[PDB]
């Protein structure tokens, strides 16, 4: 079994990289040290947090630490919404007692105000500089895209990294794509906690975030390798007067209001997406009713379509029909809807129970902002810092989603590998 | 009977006469447009109220929309969960119907749905057909013609898109027609919100298509066309929708700030009216009438206007309140106190011909608080016309109100013959 | 001879502010004097004089009845989720902050968008805030805002003088807010009455929050160096006011949910470091409350019951007065058997009154941020100062409490 698992996984890793090479603008310019490093660093962390006992003790400890934060986050939620989030909801409404708009969306606000404190203190600047510095010293990427890849971990496509603000205007084609892919390879800390309250495995989300930094650079440099010259740090003297908050109280409140609009936007989009798909299911169910079928849903159609891809990652074909739908929904719609239907299988009451090695894969394969919807979020926000580069960002929109998705898929193979071995 | 049939001609002549008396100029009112708009508005009336075929294709349309509305609830059930379940009625009884979670979330869904239909090109297709149909009958400019067809299933002062490149330089009559057509017609998004409240759906559908010729009926009757129509879009035209997924998300967030705004307007007005009645009820204590409320005042005040449009004087005392509350305060408060009479256990019960007239009259976003709604949303494009829009603000509210009253007269005429509603 | 225990206690609190001050040389002697006069004045009028307890008490009821019309709309918006069944299904849980308090902000923003339009509020700043301008050097409003805060909550007080907050001076800003954080709405006061706290006690601090709110505000700065799209229709004004009020709530609540959790997080820090050693259960509610125990004596219960009366005040400052009064009423019960004098229960009744905790800062920041966007920075810097100045006022009332129940 293990000799076949490491073979089924290595083959899975081979296919994913092969796709990037085929879609590469210049396969000859592919710096091996940078792409072999990005692939090695990514798979190295998998052996760190999912295999070796020393790291799993740390990953578990890290989960317990962050779980406290969330437990502290609810102390403000219990104050606000009162008993609408109590255990009395599961006695009265039972399963319906779990209000998604009150258990998940408010957590988006708190974490946004939490990191805003960490950014003001300088905690993030400490972690970004280290992780960012480590990448360029092991790969060969510029200072900008390296710091961006480290900043993309804690913050997805939501907030601008700002650590590359004086760089973005004049980055190379490959450098610009690395930033875009990084934001689509990872998720924000705010939406990360949102998945946790839904039922998504916390230790898996922690590993998935840090895997998105080298994985986000892997398929970024594969699709578009570096050809031009990286901008010098002494010649890029063009820093405009940046406005900053006053104290930690101002920062803590600024992050809350900023995360408030996010929570409202998420809940509004989800109210539409869940409803719109249900409407299409009525149309497909109607059209499918003429010949065949006519129970046919968009859930099932995306299943057979992404079934081959799901099998490549490590999910058995028998269960690829389910994993295919979830990965599909993530890319063509969003990761929130995909996660909403993934937690349905995690329930012990659920009829269809999957294997632990499969649930691990899907958890990593879904963790990512790589969808058709996050394109405009990038282009819309990235154009502010670079108004004369908006044409380049818009073109690499779909290309970055692929690089962002493949990053999640690559991290998912690593999951199915080491969790299949241990 | 014959008396009732005759009475409809009275109400029609009155509403037209008022517009002529308040017209900017009687001279060379274009007869072929005024009589043309009135002919179409009463043609569509008999086409969906008198002929079986119209009512057989309207009922099917009612089920079509209601299913889409039902589809929207699937997203609502996902968002709020058991707070909108049936257990609410087994617990909170009649209070189980949470207006903030039953009606307001529907506004979001339709705003996103139309944003999708506007992204596909379906909406622009129907506008060109209807607008093109108008410009042949009344021969008004292509700019305001499409702006009239757009104002039908579009609200929240998203006029622009047909008019956006034409607003910069148009006559005072074209600008007024847009304002009239905007207030005469309800928002295509909030129309579904009324359905969840208990408002008769088929009446809302008909009133929407009557508010387009009726919106132009009192538009070219108040201030006629006297300058030449310059129809050629300016070069200034420079883009948010990237994908259909983004278009859906962008529309949902757009609709989200609408529900909050509308929801706040209801918590405001209803509370203030009660406070006003707290004063008037106290002031009336000296005069020997502590039961005198703001509702009863507007009822006896607009009672003649109700009697003119086709409502029996016996029930006009109630209809006067609802029609008045729409114009004076807003259409939402009026409908909230209208569905109370639709209850089968109500002590008093209005006639079938009364329910129709009220529903058509109340079906309009033409209120005194909707002036700045137009002004603020129309000035952003052309700030040079801001003083022009606000000048004809109240005059447009009259045109918007007269249009809904006209559709109410046509209602009572063809709903006086059969056409009963549950 | 009780007077010296209070004459010492009123000087010590006034000392605290003279220590924590910006410009001592700027301090207007007349205004700081005039306020403490009214504070000690209004008290004896509702504590001793049984006539003022009825007047000022019915004023709070009548004005709260004006606002009570706001609830006619909350019940239309959320139906039964704010009915009585909530206390029958969730009980204590059932009352909900986000549906019973935050929506009331929309009413105020809509009501005082009409009043300014109809000049009714333009007059009350002229009369009431101009009467107390020739009484003392004010903003011609700021006193008016303090007066308003008496009958309204902390989330419904800055909305009163919001068109003035734009070009408001550094003083009047801290004046309005620190006097705004000290205020408690009246409905909360009624719940406290139901719990055990004497309505005659509560009514005193209700009117002591305005002069006390000015007493310590003007102690930091006066208005240093001598200085101090519109609605089309009234329907439009109400509407425009309503919607602006909504985003106030969204931003206020977003900050509250954040900070209450952040405070809660802070403890989970303090706890681990404490969990490392013997001490740590060591909630910040007590760490400050232990710093308050010395101060507790300076007012009140000389020994052998102060240390417990101080960690009650520490709770008010960190979390809220609801929890502070939740345990205080456990002392008022007959069976408590750690008996406190009628005057020792008078002190903790006033000290714990007011609702100017740490988490309350977030409300200030949010509400301004909608009302005066370029001012949120000038409020976060003077936020923790506002808890200090406010809570010093609540104590100033408790020294007048014991001094006039003895
Ligand atoms: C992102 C969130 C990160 C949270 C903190 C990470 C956990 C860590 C550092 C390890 C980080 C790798 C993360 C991997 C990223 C992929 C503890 O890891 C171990 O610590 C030792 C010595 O410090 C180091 O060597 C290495 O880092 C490693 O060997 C620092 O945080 C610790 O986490 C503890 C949570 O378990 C916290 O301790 C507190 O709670 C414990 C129970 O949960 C109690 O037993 C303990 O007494 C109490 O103090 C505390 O924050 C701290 O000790």
């Amino acid at each position: 079994v293990p000799r076949m698992v490491v073979l089924h996984s290595l083959l899975g890793m081979a296919v994913l990289i092969a796709i990037a090479v085929l879609l590469s603008t210049d396969r000859k310019a592919i710096n091996i040290r940078t792409v072999a490093g990005a692939f090695l660093i990514q798979v190295a962390l998998g052996a760190l947090v999912l295999y070796v006992p020393q790291g799993r003790d740390m990953l578990g400890e890290a989960s317990k630490t962050i779980s406290n934060v969330i437990a502290y986050g609810n102390n403000g939620v219990d104050f606000l919404f009162g008993g609408l989030v109590s255990e009395k909801m599961f006695e009265v409404f039972g399963g319906g007692g779990f209000v998604f708009a009150l258990r998940v969306l408010p957590m988006i606000v708190f974490f946004s105000s939490l990191m805003a404190v960490l950014y003001y203190i300088g905690v993030m600047q400490l972690l970004i500089k280290v992780i960012g510095g480590f990448l360029q010293k092991m790969l060969g990427t510029s200072k900008a895209e390296s710091m961006s890849a480290a900043a993309s971990i804690f913050v997805g496509q939501t907030e601008a990294p700002l650590v590359v603000r004086p760089y973005i205007r004049r980055m190379t084609e490959s450098e610009l794509f690395a930033v875009m892919s990084g934001g689509l390879a990872s998720v924000a800390g705010s939406v990360l906690a949102g998945y946790v309250q839904m039922g998504v495995p916390l230790p898996y989300l922690i590993a998935a975030s840090f895997m998105a930094a080298p994985g986000g650079l892997l398929f970024a440099k594969l699709l578009v390798p570096e050809t031009e010259r990286t901008q010098n740090d002494a010649e890029v003297l063009a820093e405009n007067e940046d406005e900053k908050p006053t104290n930690v109280i101002d920062a803590a409140a600024s992050g809350a209001v900023t995360g408030a609009q996010i929570a409202i936007a998420v809940g509004a989009s989800l109210l539409a997406f869940v409803a719109l798909i249900a409407m299409i299911n009525g149309i497909i169910g109607g059209v499918g009713g003429w010949f065949g079928h006519g129970d046919l849903t968009l859930q099932a159609i995306l299943g057979w379509l992404f079934s081959p891809l799901a099998w490549v990652i490590g999910v058995p074909w028998s269960e690829a029909g389910i994993a295919g739908s979830l990965i599909g929904q993530k890319v063509v719609i969003n990761e929130f809807v995909a996660y909403s239907e993934f937690v349905k299988y995690l329930k012990p009451e659920a009829a269809v129970q999957l294997s632990d090695t499969t649930k691990a894969i899907i958890s990593f394969a879904l963790c990512g902002a790589a969808n058709l919807g996050s394109i405009a979020v990038l282009v819309g926000g990235l154009s502010i810092m670079a108004p004369k580069r908006r044409k380049d960002v818009a073109r690499l929109g779909i290309k970055a989603v692929v690089a962002g998705s493949l990053s999640n898929l690559m991290s998912a193979v690593i999951a199915g590998l080491f969790t299949g071995l241990s």
